[PDB]
């Protein structure tokens, strides 16, 4: 089953769930825990379909601005979803990984990652990456610091740092490339979102809102993508 | 005159030429051509219109693939551009300036520009910037390496190298961001075009050719951005 419409790494920046409460007259966080559903879907749909790798904007580090409490209630819904998903994912040979800054979240949340992470380092189908505390710029920056200790180090050269090499330190270097980026909301933008990465993406809008994104809406998607001539 | 809907720094991905001329029975260079009179019409329409920067993709860095005599043609038109242009642009006010790694181009073409700079270098309204020989990537890089001369030097620490410091070593960092990304031609990718500087960009995608784009569809674009709820 090769991946749909010849499509390896998707990227989805999951936005559209405050409004999507507050259409119903509901606060933020009752849209966030049916973006939860939406990533069930998500998730299960790219594992079905032959997608090597699913990447998922689920907390910028931008962020942290919000309201105490709508950061709080986000915080336990990863500790929620770590615990109550991280069984399926393993029994369906997904590999999980978090990207992103995991030194400023709480110890439980921290701890629950990295178990996350070992149990299902070894399996081989859909590997899935959740941006948590993440920023594009942010991920460049770490892999220049990397290369910056090889030269305090002197084991590079100023003039030897091109990039590939740097290429090799960003998230994700080891996963085939970004082939699609995908938007819900509404908003045309990237939102600091994969930047070094998505340097030869498709990009693609929809207004659906991510509590409402379907899997006809993701096969959608594909066909868009497929068709990026 | 306050930026056109307060778009303060628009980007363009000037794509569709080739398409645009072969509609018509005609070589890419031909539209290469119709390419440059609607650079002018949008040099025009931004300086107009408070617009403080306009950034040009004008050669990718991948471009050097292309056909040997489409490659020699593209450098005669810049060549020509700057020879023809260039009085216009400072009669007008507007400070020039050519993004990316130049030192690969021919003598001619690199003095020219230096000589072109040099005498718009003082001038107060509209900055355009054209990227020749640009990538993202490189220049990020080039940024990148100025910062590893430091660690060289003696001069930084790499745990002192933060975001807000390579922004200050990536192109065009003396200059408002950049607000609205527009790229004519139909596709709706970046192509490792200004990629640390995109980051919460607009981005608008339009299928008409760029030798086609005019004054109504950038209005349309700017009214775009300023809906860009
Ligand atoms: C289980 C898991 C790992 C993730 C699912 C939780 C979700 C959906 C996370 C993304 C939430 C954020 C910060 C969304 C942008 S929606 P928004 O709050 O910006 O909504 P709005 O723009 O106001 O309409
Ligand atoms: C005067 C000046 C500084 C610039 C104007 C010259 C132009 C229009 C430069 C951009 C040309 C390129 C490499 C365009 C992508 S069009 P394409 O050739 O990819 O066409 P296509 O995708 O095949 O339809
Ligand atoms: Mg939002
Ligand atoms: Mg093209």
């Amino acid at each position: 089953k090769l991946p749909a419409h010849g499509c390896r790494h998707v990227a989805i920046i999951m936005d559209g769930n405050g409004r999507w409460a507050k259409k119903q007259g509901k606060i933020r966080a009752f849209g966030h825990k049916a973006g939860a559903k939406s990533v069930r879907r998500a998730v299960s749909f790219a594992a079905n379909n032959g997608i090597e790798a699913l990447t998922l904007y689920a907390f910028s580090s931008e962020n942290w601005n919000r309201p105490a409490q709508e950061v709080s209630a986000l915080m336990e819904l990863f500790v929620w979803a770590l615990d109550s998903e991280v069984k399926s994912l393993h029994r369906h040979n997904v590999r999980l990984r978090i990207i992103g800054d995991t030194s400023r979240f709480n110890s439980r949340l921290q701890e629950r990652i990295r178990k996350s992470e070992a149990l299902t380092a070894g399996n081989t189908g859909l590997t899935l990456n959740i941006a948590a505390n993440y920023g594009g710029r942010w991920d460049i920056v770490q892999g220049v610091r990397q290369l910056a200790e090889k030269v305090q180090q002197g084991n590079l050269q100023p003039d030897q740092i091109d990039e590939e090499m740097l290429n090799q330190h960003v998230c994700m270097h080891e996963l085939a490339p970004v082939d699609l980026v995908i938007r819900t909301g509404g908003e045309h933008r990237i939102s600091n979102f994969l930047l070094w990465q998505i340097a030869y993406a498709e990009l693609y809008f929809t207004d659906v809102l991510w509590p409402d994104f379907d899997e006809q809406d993701f096969e959608g998607a594909l066909n868009a993508f497929a068709n990026r001539e």
